[PDB]
Protein backbone atom coordinates (compact mmCIF):
# COMPACT_ATOMS: atom_id res chain seq x y z
CA UNK A 1 0.00 0.00 0.00
CA UNK A 2 2.97 2.37 -0.58
CA UNK A 3 1.43 5.31 -2.58
CA UNK A 4 4.91 6.56 -3.66
CA UNK A 5 6.43 3.21 -4.77
CA UNK A 6 5.43 3.62 -8.44
CA UNK A 7 8.16 6.24 -8.99
CA UNK A 8 11.27 4.04 -8.38
CA UNK A 9 9.43 1.16 -10.17
CA UNK A 10 9.01 3.45 -13.20
CA UNK A 11 12.71 4.53 -12.99
CA UNK A 12 13.83 0.86 -13.07
CA UNK A 13 11.47 0.04 -15.95
CA UNK A 14 12.86 3.06 -17.94
CA UNK A 15 16.41 1.73 -17.23
CA UNK A 16 15.41 -1.69 -18.70
CA UNK A 17 13.80 0.02 -21.74
CA UNK A 18 17.00 2.06 -22.35
CA UNK A 19 19.11 -1.23 -22.24
CA UNK A 20 16.73 -2.78 -24.85
CA UNK A 21 18.00 -2.46 -28.44
CA UNK A 22 14.36 -1.94 -29.55
CA UNK A 23 14.26 1.48 -27.77
CA UNK A 24 17.01 3.05 -29.92
CA UNK A 25 14.62 5.00 -32.27
CA UNK A 26 12.69 6.34 -29.24
CA UNK A 27 15.48 7.36 -26.79
CA UNK A 28 15.56 11.01 -27.96
CA UNK A 29 13.11 13.37 -29.80
CA UNK A 30 12.62 12.44 -33.51
CA UNK A 31 15.13 14.41 -35.60
CA UNK A 32 13.31 16.97 -37.76
CA UNK A 33 16.27 17.32 -40.15
CA UNK A 34 15.94 13.52 -40.78
CA UNK A 35 12.06 13.58 -40.99
CA UNK A 36 11.17 17.10 -42.22
CA UNK A 37 7.40 16.53 -42.39
CA UNK A 38 7.22 14.92 -38.91
CA UNK A 39 5.28 17.81 -37.30
CA UNK A 40 2.76 17.81 -40.22
CA UNK A 41 1.66 14.28 -39.08
CA UNK A 42 2.49 14.26 -35.31
CA UNK A 43 0.96 16.94 -33.04
CA UNK A 44 2.67 15.85 -29.83
CA UNK A 45 6.16 14.40 -30.06
CA UNK A 46 7.23 12.15 -27.21
CA UNK A 47 10.36 10.11 -26.38
CA UNK A 48 11.87 8.11 -23.46
CA UNK A 49 14.41 10.82 -22.45
CA UNK A 50 11.49 13.32 -22.13
CA UNK A 51 9.53 10.76 -20.04
CA UNK A 52 12.56 10.12 -17.76
CA UNK A 53 13.20 13.88 -17.38
CA UNK A 54 9.53 14.56 -16.51
CA UNK A 55 9.62 11.81 -13.89
CA UNK A 56 12.93 13.03 -12.37
CA UNK A 57 11.67 16.65 -12.27
CA UNK A 58 8.73 15.47 -10.08
CA UNK A 59 6.29 16.40 -12.87
CA UNK A 60 4.26 13.17 -12.93
CA UNK A 61 1.68 12.82 -10.14
CA UNK A 62 0.84 9.17 -10.95
CA UNK A 63 2.03 6.17 -13.04
CA UNK A 64 -1.09 6.64 -15.22
CA UNK A 65 0.32 10.00 -16.43
CA UNK A 66 3.70 8.35 -17.26
CA UNK A 67 1.84 5.49 -19.05
CA UNK A 68 -0.11 8.04 -21.20
CA UNK A 69 3.20 9.61 -22.39
CA UNK A 70 4.85 6.21 -23.08
CA UNK A 71 1.77 5.10 -25.07
CA UNK A 72 2.01 8.38 -27.05
CA UNK A 73 5.57 7.30 -28.17
CA UNK A 74 4.02 4.13 -29.60
CA UNK A 75 0.94 5.78 -31.20
CA UNK A 76 3.23 8.43 -32.82
CA UNK A 77 5.32 5.60 -34.29
CA UNK A 78 2.16 3.90 -35.63
CA UNK A 79 0.84 7.16 -37.08
CA UNK A 80 4.15 8.12 -38.79
CA UNK A 81 5.13 4.72 -40.21
CA UNK A 82 4.63 4.43 -44.01
CA UNK A 83 4.06 0.64 -43.55
CA UNK A 84 3.11 -1.75 -40.74
CA UNK A 85 6.23 -3.80 -41.72
CA UNK A 86 8.74 -0.91 -41.28
CA UNK A 87 11.82 -1.49 -39.05
CA UNK A 88 11.10 1.33 -36.57
CA UNK A 89 7.38 0.46 -36.25
CA UNK A 90 8.24 -3.25 -35.75
CA UNK A 91 10.63 -2.28 -32.93
CA UNK A 92 7.86 -0.10 -31.39
CA UNK A 93 5.44 -3.11 -31.32
CA UNK A 94 7.93 -5.34 -29.42
CA UNK A 95 8.88 -2.57 -27.02
CA UNK A 96 5.19 -1.74 -26.39
CA UNK A 97 4.51 -5.45 -25.52
CA UNK A 98 7.52 -5.39 -23.10
CA UNK A 99 6.32 -2.08 -21.54
CA UNK A 100 2.65 -3.20 -21.11
CA UNK A 101 3.83 -6.49 -19.54
CA UNK A 102 5.89 -4.60 -16.91
CA UNK A 103 3.68 -1.55 -16.25
CA UNK A 104 0.54 -3.58 -15.38
CA UNK A 105 1.60 -4.40 -11.78
CA UNK A 106 2.85 -0.82 -11.26
CA UNK A 107 -0.61 0.53 -12.15
CA UNK A 108 -2.40 -2.16 -10.15
CA UNK A 109 -0.33 -1.64 -6.99
CA UNK A 110 -0.66 2.18 -7.18
CA UNK A 111 -4.47 2.09 -7.68
CA UNK A 112 -4.77 -0.48 -4.87
CA UNK A 113 -2.65 1.70 -2.54
CA UNK A 114 -4.73 4.79 -3.30
CA UNK A 115 -8.02 2.92 -2.65
CA UNK A 116 -6.57 1.77 0.74
CA UNK A 117 -5.61 5.37 1.58
CA UNK A 118 -9.20 6.53 0.99
CA UNK A 119 -10.85 3.42 2.63
O1 LIG B 1 11.61 6.92 -34.89
C1 LIG B 1 10.53 7.74 -34.60
C2 LIG B 1 10.20 8.40 -35.96
N1 LIG B 1 9.43 7.44 -36.72
C3 LIG B 1 9.85 6.77 -37.86
C4 LIG B 1 8.85 5.87 -38.12
BR1 LIG B 1 8.85 4.61 -39.50
C5 LIG B 1 7.83 6.03 -37.14
N2 LIG B 1 8.21 7.02 -36.28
Amino acid sequence: YDIQAWKKQCEELLNLIFQCEDSEPFRQPVDLLEYPDYRDIIDTPMDFATVRETLEAGNYESPMELCKDVRLIFSNSKAYTPSKRSRIYSMSLRLSAFFEEHISSVLSDYKSALRFHKR
